[PDB]
RNA sequence: GUUGGUGGCUGCGGGAAUCUCAGACACCUUAAACGCUCAUGGAGGCUAUGUCAGACCUGGGCAAUGGUCUGCGAAGUGAGAAUCACGCGACGUCGUGUGAGGUUCAAGAGU
């Protein structure tokens, strides 16, 4: 019953507030680089880069790095010891993004819920929109960077989704269809999901944006302002795209107690829905494709 | 140089659709296309079809035929505005601070 979501709220800081923030993911992508070099050229472990880090910190050369949160400095050192651990079972340095996002764990009410605010460890009260109704203990908060104005809080909270009630139909078959997204089925009715609307527009948006960028010379004004503005296309074709298939998903799991592009992110909300909300997944062409899919998927559930 | 009817390009409204509002518009019963302003800039920008190859393809090779915009100024470059209500400061505006923003549906995300 006890889950873990990220109520992501849209962040309005102020000048010092985003300062800080931009401040933090400089810091934790420069102690990311600063022991990658180390460890790169040590042939060091979770205590000697502790150590270091705490010198840096005391350091007079970088002692800017206490400043920024240390949680976020500690879960960069975390990041880079799973990807030193993961290339050895030297991978490459960070690159200063447009999305880049640091998480600060949870000590003695150091984030705290507020009505239209959010409480950040170096930040304090931090404006927000779509404060979604939290009603569990906070365990980490992602504060990101979209893009130039734009700032989100993955605040991920413990809490306790309840089981949706009966399903009124027992199985849908999808399948990937050709025009349409997908064709569902409850195995008599085929309600054929139509692709969200104005995505080949939007598509099309995106190249436009795409070419806009290419034709700037990097590292100008204008360039950052194109390289903004593709940004916010692809944030827009993802929350298109994100929003088309929770709906389609939640329409699923609520309609269907069993659901037999964008087809990963479709499957992975399909299935943390499934297992929110207390359902199961199995894994005339559109038709009977979605037909078979949904009886062998039936089948092998039971 | 037009009172009027439909359309969505951009900005705020957390997200999608829709809607107000605002910066521009576009056609005339049609439902498509497009963000805008100023300065600089000086010849290119967009698109359809063909190619495996400019969104270059994989040390080798291809960048064709048309339409469209464009010297009545393209790309690039620098600077700006784009919801509402209260104040504060300075000359009806400009900054600056705070607050609010409709309906339905939805909302785990990140290296």
């Amino acid at each position: 019953m006890i889950r873990n979501k990220a109520f992501v709220v849209r962040l309005y800081p102020n000048a010092a507030q985003t300062e800080l923030i931009n401040r933090t993911l400089g810091s934790a992508r420069f102690v990311y680089n600063h022991f990658l070099a180390r460890r790169i050229a040590a042939y060091l472990t979770y205590g000697q880069t502790s150590s270091e880090l705490t010198l840096l910190k005391q350091a007079e050369e970088t002692s800017w790095l206490s400043e920024v949160d240390k949680f976020a400095l500690q879960n960069s050192l975390k990041n880079l010891e799973t990807a030193y651990k993961n290339f050895f079972r030297f991978p490459r340095f960070r690159k200063k993004r447009t999305g880049e996002s640091y998480r600060t764990q949870f000590t003695n009410n150091n984030i705290q819920i507020g009505e239209g605010r959010l409480k950040l460890p170096k930040l304090g009260w931090v404006k927000t929109k779509g404060q979604q109704d939290i009603q569990g203990k906070i365990l980490n908060v992602t504060v990101r960077r979209i893009h130039e104005g734009h700032y989100e809080a993955s605040v991920l909270c413990e809490v306790e989704i309840p089981y949706l009630p009966a399903a009124p139909k027992f199985a849908a078959g999808v399948d990937v269809g050709i025009k349409d997204f997908a064709i569902v089925t409850d195995g008599v009715r085929f309600k054929h999901e139509q692709n969200p609307k104005y995505y080949r527009s939007t598509l099309k948006r995106l190249r436009k944006a795409q070419q806009t960028l290419s034709r700037r010379k990097k590292g100008s004004a204008r360039y950052g302002k194109a390289k903004t503005k593709l940004a916010r296309i692809h944030k827009r074709i993802v929350n298109k795209r994100q929003d088309f298939l929770h709906k389609l998903t939640t329409s699923l799991v609520r309609e269907y107690e069993i659901i037999g592009a964008g087809w990963g992110e479709f499957i992975r909300q399909l299935e943390y829905k499934a297992a929110w909300y207390g359902r199961l997944v199995s894994k005339d062409r559109d038709e009977n494709a979605a037909l078979n899919i949904r009886r062998e998927a039936l089948v092998a559930a039971g």
